[PDB]
């Protein structure tokens, strides 16, 4: 059969471009080895693979061929004795209808959920979420949250689950209309526009007039600095990304850590692949949440492979609204 | 009555501060408190010169932690004093203390629960604006309540052979840590190595390349930073950490006498490391200070922790040793004896 393919045509320099990846089909035939034959079905769209474009943490993609990352998939044959045909996997597959797969994947059970969610809320960004909001921040009721990037796939997560602790949790996002989902779908006490605040240490002071207990760092730059001088004494920075950065040649100075010094601000990265041991932990904690409807979530979708390249590129000037699914073919 | 000498704040400062900045008057004063005074009347002994002072030198600031200084009044700092005669019951003439004090021979006392009382005089009594007072009392917090140290650990101390990082340094050894620290001297290179025994130490004005210079001093990486310094010493260790790595906030002198601090770029270092960068107070920690001393004293005893001080004479040569801390002109932690006692 046909398998059309994205194609990772060379490194990138600066902000990545639809050039930088080709569409392609090949011919391939649906058999098979101890490896496993997907069908993809969905596919993220997540910030680090801009990493990935550059010739630090994992290997970076390889020109001429596809581009990899997270996806959910149905297994159509296996040589290997933990997946039968017709299991459901989310893992790293490649952007492709079909991928002979030489290995993470989990196994998917609850089907009760729309599949697309195991490449957001049930995968990767929703254990970033749980791991750094309830691993790293040490949240306590009555605490007060500032989440960066808020409605995107971490943060919208992050600050339902400080809703949920007794938080009190403010977000940013760029538009109108990611504000409103902030305040109207996921309960956000109060959510700002940042693109339109003309300074954010102005913005941060009035929406915390005593200060921001735990920072959900997903942006660096210019908003690290403007979160600084408000944190409260003990406060914590969870350093999650700093999606501000990853375009940069040279990254942006940020200033003003004295303040961690005068605040005793515990300012902590992670990486959620430190954290998988807790994955079924975090489908305990958030399936019933889901179930009753105390945990929503916005997801962007894309049809067809044709659309990734672009859905990879918006991320970095904001055009996912949620988070960033490429449906390659549905279930 | 007796004469007073003193070190009066002029004016505020913008910029690095110079001698002019403070004045040397002498006033006449009567060893005598006011009828009814509940405070102390000190006599000074020892003047601790410590990089914060800088910051008190500035009218206001966004990360102000504490009132600045007044102009046409006596600097003010940690000090060691004997008390002349005391209103408060909890002290009585002759008791030794270590806290707060004027620049000036004699001070009379209101806010008199900063003060500890000495106990152990086994020591010289400079000990107590250093070693056994606030610097090494931050090094012993520092260390050992934010770093979690382990055996085998790398270390790397920046200002290692000043007042706190000297102390920070020998923890680590005691700790079983490899332990590199860095100074601005030939002569401070030295103590670190043949004094203090630190595994390693360099000249890091030697080092054109910071990074470099950490890379070929841990070919491993570092497991912890205890920060003292802050700008492009700073963006030089972050790549060079370890994965889970610590950096402890102490201090970022590099950045006090600026109108604009510098910009630091290497932090997604952070996320790729996985590494817990934390800023602390020593105020925060002298529910500490009994146990830190009973930990330091006999390691003093057993001559197992040395410690190095700068040592000027007489109030008339403070505000040079002040200003000096921000060139490195102290070898180790910066004294002023008012009175040698
Ligand atoms: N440490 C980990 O293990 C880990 C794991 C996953 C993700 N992360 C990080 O988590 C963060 C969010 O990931 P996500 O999946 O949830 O992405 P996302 O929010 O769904 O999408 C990216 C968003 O970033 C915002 N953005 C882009 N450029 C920006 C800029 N220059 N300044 C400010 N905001 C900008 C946009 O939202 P606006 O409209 O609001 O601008 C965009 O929608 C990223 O930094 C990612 O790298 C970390
Ligand atoms: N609670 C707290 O958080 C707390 C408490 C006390 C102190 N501190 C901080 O800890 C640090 C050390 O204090 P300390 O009392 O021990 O002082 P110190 O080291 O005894 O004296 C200051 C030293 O700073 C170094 N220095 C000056 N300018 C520098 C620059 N631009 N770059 C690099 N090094 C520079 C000099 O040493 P070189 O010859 O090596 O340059 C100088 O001797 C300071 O930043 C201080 O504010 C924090
Ligand atoms: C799920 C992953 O494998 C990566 C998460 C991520 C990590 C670092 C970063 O800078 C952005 C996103």
């Amino acid at each position: 059969v046909s398998n059309k393919q994205v194609i990772f045509r060379d490194y990138v320099t600066g902000f990545p471009k639809e050039s930088d990846m080709e569409l392609t089909t090949r011919s391939i035939t649906l058999k098979l080895s101890t490896g496993l034959l997907l069908k993809n079905l969905y596919l993220s769209c997540d910030p680090y693979m801009r990493a990935r474009m550059t010739n630090s943490y994992v290997d970076s993609f390889k020109p001429g061929s596809p581009i990899i990352g997270y996806g959910v998939a149905r297994v159509l044959e296996s040589g290997n004795p933990k997946f039968n045909p017709g299991d459901l996997v989310w893992g790293f597959t490649g952007w492709e209808e079909y991928s002979v797969i030489t290995a993470s994947l989990f196994k998917i059970h609850n089907t009760d959920v729309p599949l697309s969610y195991y490449t957001g809320l049930l995968g990767m960004p929703g254990m970033t979420a749980y791991a750094g909001f309830y691993e790293i921040c040490s949240p306590k009721k009555g605490e007060t949250v500032y989440v960066s990037a808020a409605s995107g796939a971490v943060g919208q997560l992050v600050g339902q689950f400080a809703k949920l602790t007794g938080c009190y949790v403010v977000g940013s996002a760029g538009s109108k209309e990611k504000v409103d989902l902030l305040k109207n779908k996921f309960g956000f006490d109060e959510a700002f526009n940042y693109k339109e605040e003309a300074d954010l240490d102005a913005a941060l002071r009035r929406y915390f007039p005593d200060g921001i207990d735990i920072y959900f760092e997903n942006v660096g730059g210019k908003m690290l600095d403007a979160v600084l001088p408000n944190m409260r004494p003990k406060g914590r920075i969870a350093v999650c990304g700093m999606i501000s950065q990853y375009n940069l040649e040279q990254p942006e100075g940020v200033r003003n850590l004295m303040a961690l010094i005068v605040k005793q601000v515990r300012m902590e990265g992670f990486m959620v692949f430190s954290y998988y041991h807790l994955y079924g932990k975090f489908l305990e904690t958030v399936l019933p949440y889901i179930k009753q409807g105390k945990i929503t979530y916005v997801e962007d979708v894309v049809d067809g492979l044709d659309n990734a390249p672009a859905a990879l590129i918006g991320l970095y000037s904001g055009r996912n609204v949620g988070k960033q699914v490429v449906v390659v073919s549905r279930e």
